[PDB]
């Protein structure tokens, strides 16, 4: 019998946000304990620094550019979404007799009759928002009780964010200070049912947590010490705790594999209400460490030895890793990941020796922007980001345009993870030997990988906006059904 | 019977260097365990971001500007040093019947016949270099065995660094790849003797560790994963381990209070071979968090509850804290510190509510550069530093000259410890109320504190350079006695 997999996927969390990762004020008790009793990756990456592509790669285990999950992210009125031909981790496990279930943010397309929603991609049960919770007007919405409004107002001219239970709207807009509660409930039931069915569950908890606007329940409002972002993180931390408790009460501790990560770097344009990359450079939207290197914590008593690994690993490896643990047959499609089970089980090292990064807006001409092999990371193309704005380092700002590099900026991450000192900026046979390998790795991938038809380029059709009242007037303002 | 105090004082270590503080490659096993089994301060500060003044404040418990320990640091040919009228933590404990002992860097003056050396300031035994180990030519010196030279060559035109055993030279220059060994030996003996004398020991371990040039024994050379700086840190970590072991073998675990800290922020001009402030801003020489906020770890089983405190605390508080634990009578002099024992013993909160910072080169006209109260830190004067050069943020570079601020740059460290978003940059009654308190605190201190006669201004007399061969020729090149 395979393990009970629980894959938590935080939204917009930085490398230096968790308490166990070095943040001064952040309050993350449950996660620190999870990290104290299980593996803690120091070098865990994501292929792209954005929600849509990152999430796409997590579920399919393939590079975003293959399935056309570019450029940028999907909006509510988008026509495209994650192709059904693409097999997700949920589909692979479902066939293995798993009771799959998702709670929260999808952001992988909605389409016509909801053809791109979770139920069609492999999940049995679902409860959550089809996209980023800020992609809908939030002027009237309350982020913190009793009646503290959400700052910014979010995206205007759009239908209020709906809370989809499978394929039907349960609320619109859902009460944010209590949205989290519904997810934990949905989780507990999913696990309980799976237990009394003698069936292994797969809980994909994609939290809206630490993505803007920052929201929380009365139990966390001004209770973190780190303000709005802190309160929102404290809730995410509690959510992990309640899940661990629920699993504990069911006696499934040594029979449950828990994984935690974030989809991309901190949106620093959010300032005091945004994440923190820590020592890493820049954040969301950039190919710098601060935008692609996300935290990670493996937990599974009796199988996962408590420690800290520096082995190379990516979210692209989760599908094969989880498939291997479940004994589930791997798909025919060419996966860009590896089986990290040896690393987790402590029976060997990670197969990951090289990493490839693509920008927010990629293209077949330039190709991969950054490539890492061992401790060396080359930067063939550097670019700033609006998401990485307001910081002290000008290399992150949107002002910094796309610049080419020949030879590429070579960084020894083992001694310079902050990417401040370029080696080629001037050599050493070791460095020179690495340069050649990195330049070849790029060329070999660019030639092999072929960009799939851009889904985001399919266009926007406002008629696709999920409305609570079908055939309503005047849309979209008339689509309501609060709690 | 009072506790066995062991005060470790690292040299040039950053906030984000230790593994338990969030560094990706740093290898610090022993220190992480020390931090896992005892208090870990997230907000621990030092009055000035330089060796001499910082160290002066540690031992005397008073602000560097009072005793004239400015401007900058003391050189080998300096005439001044820490005034004997000033009572150190060693003197207070000595009267309490403590077997005081120091190992390593002094950097608090040498003077004429060594009138400023440890033996005159309160230490019974001593073994270490009278100042920074880079303040002497290191072209021929070996930093890493078998024969890997020290980079940079260090300070030229000076007498090679001597290893002073009390008041007499034991070696000059001492073998660096084995200097650490001598200190640990000296420590073990100090503790053993104190034990068989039924007397409490006071071990002040001022390591040269992580100060340039980076050195290490064969047991750490290319063994840290983080290069030269990593190897040097791994040794410092081992040094802490061997001390813990020695204390363990003597059965003095629950009877020994261990404290770890650094004197100032990371010298970033050293680049890949320098420290790391982490999320904090700038480093050594600046009044920014990265230069004044140092790591800290309290350890004392059965008395120190394992946790992480965010309470305000400074190195200025160590003297009174340690004096209180030892039951030792506090000196008549006005101390700028507080008794942190309640915090350590978990019987209460810290008395520290405000912190004051002075620049590398201070003056009576400008006064304190930065003031902190609770979670707000004002910047009345900002300045860069040559020590903080080569970084990405231009506010740290020496290029950034001393600029005044009215109103001062107000930062809410609880949500913005990185000092990126100025509040007054534009308010909130809370902020406005804090501004007034901070502006008053500055004015009240500037008026009260009177600058003591600048010791570093006393001049340089080359005849004061410690020479192995007295009445030698041709000096200083002729002062030798290796191992
Ligand atoms: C999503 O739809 C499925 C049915 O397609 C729901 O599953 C049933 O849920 C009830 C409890 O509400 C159980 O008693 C049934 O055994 C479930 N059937 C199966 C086949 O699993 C599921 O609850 C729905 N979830 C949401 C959030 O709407
Ligand atoms: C520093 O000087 C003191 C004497 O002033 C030395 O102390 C003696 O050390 C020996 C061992 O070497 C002991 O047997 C004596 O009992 C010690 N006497 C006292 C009064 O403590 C000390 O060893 C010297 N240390 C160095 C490093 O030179
Ligand atoms: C709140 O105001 C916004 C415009 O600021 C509008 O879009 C929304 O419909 C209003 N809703 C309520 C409940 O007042
Ligand atoms: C080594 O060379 C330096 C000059 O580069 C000189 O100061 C020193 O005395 C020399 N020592 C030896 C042992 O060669
Ligand atoms: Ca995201
Ligand atoms: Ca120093």
């Amino acid at each position: 019998r395979p393990p009970n997999i629980v894959l938590i996927f935080a939204d917009d969390l930085g490398y230096g946000d968790l308490g166990c990762y070095g943040h001064p004020s952040s309050t993350t008790p449950n996660l620190d304990q999870l990290a104290a009793g299980g593996l803690r990756f120091t070098d865990f990456y994501v292929p792209v620094s954005l929600s849509t592509p990152s999430r796409a790669a997590l579920l399919t285990g393939r590079l975003p550019v293959r399935m056309g999950m570019y450029p940028g992210v999907l909006v509510p009125s988008s026509r495209g979404g994650l192709p059904l031909e693409e097999v997700t981790v949920a589909e692979v496990l479902a066939a293995r007799g798993y009771l799959t279930g998702m709670a929260g943010k999808w952001h992988l397309g909605v389409g016509p009759e909801g053809a791109f929603l979770p139920p069609h991609q492999g999940f049995h049960r679902f409860l959550g928002i089809p996209y980023s919770h800020d992609q809908g007007p939030c002027q009237n919405l309350t982020c913190f009780p009793p009646a503290t409004p959400c700052d910014g107002g979010c995206d205007q001219g759009l239908v209020p964010i709906p809370l989809l239970a499978n394929l039907s709207v349960e609320a619109q807009p859902p009460w944010l200070p209590g949205l989290e509660a519904r997810y934990m409930a949905f989780a507990h039931d999913l696990m309980a049912d799976a237990q009394r069915q003698d069936r292994p569950f797969f809980l994909y908890y994609a939290s809206h947590h630490t993505h803007y606007p920052q929201f929380s329940g009365q139990s966390f409002a001004e209770r973190s010490g780190r303000g709005p972002f802190g309160d929102s993180l404290m809730e995410l931390d509690a959510a992990v705790g309640t899940l661990m408790t629920a699993i504990g009460d069911l006696g499934l501790l040594e029979e449950t594999l828990v994984i935690f990560t974030a989809d991309n770097g901190p949106e620093t344009m959010r300032m005091s209400r945004g994440g923190c990359s820590g020592l890493l450079r820049c954040g969301k939207g950039t190919t710098y460490e601060g935008g692609v290197r996300e935290p990670a914590l493996a937990f599974w008593p009796g199988h996962i030895a408590p420690g800290v690994t520096h082995e190379l690993a990516s979210s692209l490896d989760l599908l094969p890793t989880l498939a291997a643990l479940a004994g589930a047959p791997l798909p025919n499609v060419t996966l860009d990941g590896f089986d990290l089970s040896p690393l987790l089980l402590g029976t060997g090292k990670s197969p990951r020796q090289s990493l490839f990064f693509y920008p927010s807006y990629p293209d077949e001409v330039r190709g991969v922007f950054a490539v890492r092999t061992g401790k060396y990371k080359a930067h063939f193309f550097t670019q700033g980001s609006a998401h990485s704005d307001t910081t002290a380092d000008p290399a992150c700002h949107a002002s910094s345009s796309l610049t080419a590099h020949e030879p590429p900026l070579l960084y020894d991450l083992s001694k310079d993870p902050g990417e401040n000192y370029n080696l080629l900026g001037g050599a050493t046979p070791e460095v020179l030997q690495a340069l050649k390998q990195l330049q070849l790795l790029k060329a070999q991938l660019d030639a092999a990988v072929t960009f799939g038809p851009s889904q985001v380029a399919r266009g926007e059709d406002p008629a696709l906006q999920i409305c609570c009242h079908p055939g309503c007037t005047p849309r979209p303002a008339c689509c309501h059904c609060p709690d």
